[PDB]
């Protein structure tokens, strides 16, 4: 379910914030914002924002991956 599997998302960010680090500060303060937005989600049981901030999270972490790994 969304809550569960946000949380999960959630659990990895302050890691890839730090990874982040060695790139330019969009990578970083797009996490901080989606950290922002899933904590507020959950908080509500805004399904909506839930399923928002899950796709931003999936997006930037795989963007941070692709950038470090190629």
């Amino acid at each position: 379910g969304s809550a569960e599997e946000l949380r999960t998302l959630l659990n990895k960010s302050n890691v890839y914030a730090l990874a982040a680090g060695s790139l330019n500060p969009y990578y970083k303060r797009t996490i901080m914002m989606n950290e922002y937005r899933a904590k507020a989600a959950l908080k509500k049981n805004d399904f909506v924002s839930m399923a928002d901030a899950k796709v931003a999270l999936e997006k930037i972490y795989k963007e941070i991956d692709e950038i470090i790994n190629r």
